[PDB]
């Protein structure tokens, strides 16, 4: 079938959904695409190239709150950005695993530069803004990965743990995520406010 | 060589370090152990059983701050617990990937019950204590996974991003981690303090 970049990526996401990350392979991608393996190699050199591309494209397709609204607070932007990031990572099987350890792509440069500038224009040093952005990224990735890999795994408890497991089993993870997110955002705010005060 | 549980686990961690998680296999474990594959199967049924075991044993061996000190504050316990958790996850290649989505093992029941009880004895509802514990777990896992998978990957920047990448490349990740951790802990504290007040 068609082997332009857009089409190869569509097929790879479809396969990622069916097989997960560890099961995703170029041989299986060639099969899905109805092509021989040397044909594929012309377009896709290895699994890493594919993974890097999929991490960019998953956000390009499903991460719709990458930029703050006009007049939006930094707190609100981090909240909205994190919810959007989480949704995007949850959309394909092992999506968060595909996103791990990637670095900004050239096609994302304008966008993440704006993100970083925004934090600095709200009083953060680049480092402190970066640390806030990174903590949000990390917390969100961890929460999605635990949620997803828990599912992968599924394929005389003491009382508080029993109840804790009931609590976790009662929700997809969004409740704990949204709660932890408010804690994180407010902690950043306390830090930012304090300036040189002992806090 | 010897195939008791302890020995199989030693070999599997050694192999995890050499090959990472996706490359870890029972065939390769059998090779390391100097045994045939049906011999191994008697002791280890599949890769999942091995992964579940390794997640328990990595913490058993290297997570030394699982319990609060006498009179220790909940803030200090979460801090100390998180640093210890992070160190443990960093000790083997893809350690954090091995830990993902696991649930408490029977051998950890006493310990995590104590953790949960401790939070409740400091004023948290079980749910809020759980949400705090989970946010710490998630933030720490995400930060370790990004650090580690970044390394795996390695095998006209705009100015703020250039500097941000210099900042990240200058440290192993501990600085941003410790900073984000204080933000998280203080956010929990603000929440706990507020009780029914609008906050
Ligand atoms: C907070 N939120 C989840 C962010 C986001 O919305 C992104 C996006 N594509 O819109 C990221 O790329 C974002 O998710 C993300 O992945 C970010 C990063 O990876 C980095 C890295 O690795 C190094 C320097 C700077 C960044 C960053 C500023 O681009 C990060 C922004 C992250
Ligand atoms: C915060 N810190 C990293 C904790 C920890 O020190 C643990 C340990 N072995 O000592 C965990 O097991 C700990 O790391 C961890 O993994 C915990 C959990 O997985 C769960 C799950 O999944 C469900 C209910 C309860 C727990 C928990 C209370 O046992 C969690 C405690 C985590
Ligand atoms: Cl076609
Ligand atoms: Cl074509
Ligand atoms: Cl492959
Ligand atoms: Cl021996
Ligand atoms: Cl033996
Ligand atoms: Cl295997
Ligand atoms: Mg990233
Ligand atoms: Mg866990």
């Amino acid at each position: 079938s068609r082997l332009n970049r857009e089409s190869v990526i569509d097929a790879a996401l479809e396969l990622l959904n069916e097989t997960g990350i560890d099961g995703l392979t170029t041989r299986k991608l060639a099969q899905k695409l109805g092509i021989e393996q040397p044909t594929l190699y012309w377009h896709v050199k290895n699994k890493r190239a594919l993974l890097d591309a999929l991490a960019v494209e998953i956000l390009a397709r499903h991460h719709d709150y990458s930029l703050p609204a006009a007049g939006e607070s930094w707190q609100s932007f981090l909240r909205n950005n994190a919810m959007s990031f989480r949704r995007a990572l949850l959309r394909y099987r092992d999506g968060a695993k595909v996103a791990l350890g990637t670095r900004p792509d050239e096609k994302q440069y304008d966008t993440v530069e704006t993100q970083l500038r925004f934090m600095t224009e709200n009083g953060f040093s680049l480092r402190d803004g970066l640390y806030a952005i990174s903590a949000v990224s990390h917390f969100t990735l961890g929460a999605v990965l635990e949620q997803q890999e828990h599912t992968a795994a599924l394929t005389n408890l003491p009382p508080l743990l029993r109840e804790a497991l009931q609590i976790m089993d009662s929700d997809d993870g969004e409740q704990a995520f949204l709660h932890g997110l408010e804690s994180l955002i407010r902690g950043f705010e306390v830090q930012l406010t304090a300036l040189l005060q002992i806090v």
